[PDB]
């Protein structure tokens, strides 16, 4: 989840 949100950044 965290990695995908980081990419969302």
């Amino acid at each position: 989840d965290v990695d995908d949100l980081l990419d969302m950044i």
